[PDB]
């Protein structure tokens, strides 16, 4: 008997039965829904599915208990053991790719710029896919550590990411179909903050303008975590200031 | 866009985010849930999970929207295409099998006894296996056709069920562990009725005074569907009078 398991899992199991009831789902739809749901473990959506309904929402629910720079869905593409880098991230030196800049400052919840704080980036490639997680792709390209020195600044340079879809051929997708929305998601870099002191950071950041940012298959843009277009050079820039809590 | 799977999912989704928010889910405990859920669809228990803690409900519901002879969850065991009996189900020779007999009629909600039915049947071997489905077990074993006569009767004879649990090892037992439930059902034979001109009836039946009536680890045990305990020169007796809407 684990108590709190037990209150999330029984309040979650007597309020799908409610439905059940009210909306008079019939022995033939039960099994339609079941018969369905195997398909998604069967495709290994299962935690896709989930994600995309429920995730969005468990971080309207930290963002509200915590103070930090905005919090972001993590998406399952982080891969741990990415590389330090000064630096620069390996990219494919191919024509498609465009520079992207990041620069800011990690720093305490209390003011204080943090040193040594360790920032994982991840993002995709210019097709949507990301490291070692697609397509025989290397895993210290599109990926690295950065580490925030003596004032607490970090910058690292960079190829652009991509709008990209979650798979579209399966039930999940479908059921976004019937659902009204699509398998769309905004273009985005993914940051994890963390100083060996402090929370963990996840979160994710769009661009001002991009498509797909107004409709997110997924709900998880939020306005914070638009950045405003601006390049420098001809060179997109990210200026993001984050805020760790603890 | 599906008017009612947009109906029925969409109030799921809108309502499991409630709890999520509610109960104040953590990042890290949301994680904990579809690592779990992914567990569950990794052990092909996907199904299994849902019908532990729902399929009772939506019998529930059919059993208000009908009239019927008492409905009960299908369960998992059942197989089309088994044999046509007179008769007697196959069963193995074996000391540990104990004589049962069921009859009975078949009959229309409006009262006519219904001929040419054919009453589906199938139960666990004393072990607590089903044929078929089970540890190298002949499919026409402990598994037949009833076909009702010009009085609507059918009767059989056949070997005793036993009580069975649901697989314990896996992410599912556990889960009802900590839902202070267990995984065993009490022992019950499986009938589905269907005549070509009505809607099918399936439920199963248990035994009065038999382990686990009580204590069902699904819900689908309810007051109609236990038969009281009649002996007939030794050998248990189940006399079941269907009735089949339409
Ligand atoms: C194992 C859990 C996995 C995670 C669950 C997802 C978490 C939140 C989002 C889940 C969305 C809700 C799942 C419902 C899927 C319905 C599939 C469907 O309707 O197929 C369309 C189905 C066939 O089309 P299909 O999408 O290709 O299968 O439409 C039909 O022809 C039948 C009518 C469907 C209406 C059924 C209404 C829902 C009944 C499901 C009962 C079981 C719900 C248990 C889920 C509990 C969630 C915690
Ligand atoms: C894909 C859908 C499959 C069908 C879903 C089942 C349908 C109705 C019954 C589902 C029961 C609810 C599932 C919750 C499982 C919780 C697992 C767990 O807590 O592990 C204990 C977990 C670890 O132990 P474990 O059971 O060995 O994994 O306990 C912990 O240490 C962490 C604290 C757990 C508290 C989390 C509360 C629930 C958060 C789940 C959020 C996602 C819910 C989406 C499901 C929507 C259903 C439609
Ligand atoms: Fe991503
Ligand atoms: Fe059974
Ligand atoms: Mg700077
Ligand atoms: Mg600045
Ligand atoms: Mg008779
Ligand atoms: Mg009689």
């Amino acid at each position: 008997m684990d108590k709190r398991v037990a209150e999330v899992a029984g309040a979650i199991v007597e309020a799908v039965r409610k439905i059940l009831l009210d909306k008079r789902v019939t022995e033939a739809e039960y099994r339609a829904g079941v018969d369905y749901l195997t398909e998604v473990a069967q495709t290994r959506e299962t935690a896709l599915l989930l994600d995309v309904f429920l995730n969005s929402t468990i971080i309207e629910g930290k963002a509200q208990r915590s103070r930090t720079s905005a919090p972001a869905i993590q998406g399952p593409y982080f891969l741990e053991g990415a590389p330090v880098v000064e630096g620069v991230l390996k990219t494919y030196d191919t024509d498609d790719h465009k520079p992207l800049i990041i620069r800011g400052t990690v720093r305490s919840d209390t003011g204080e710029l943090l040193a040594g704080a360790v920032i994982d980036v991840w993002h995709s490639t210019p097709d949507g896919l990301y490291s070692g997680i697609h397509d025989n792709i290397p895993v210290d390209y599109y990926r690295g550590k950065l580490v925030t020195d003596s004032q607490g600044n970090y910058r690292v340079r960079t190829t652009m990411p991509v709008p990209y879809q979650i798979p579209y051929e399966g039930p999940t997708g479908r059921l976004l179909g019937h659902l009204g929305s699509h398998t769309w998601r905004p273009a985005h870099v993914h940051f994890k903050v963390r100083k060996d002191g402090f929370e963990p950071l996840t979160t994710q950041y769009y661009f001002e303008g991009g498509k797909w940012v107004d409709d997110d298959c997924c709900h998880g843009v939020t306005p914070d975590l638009i950045t405003p277009e601006t390049i420098e050079d001809g060179v997109r820039v990210m200026t993001l200031d984050f805020v760790i809590e603890r």
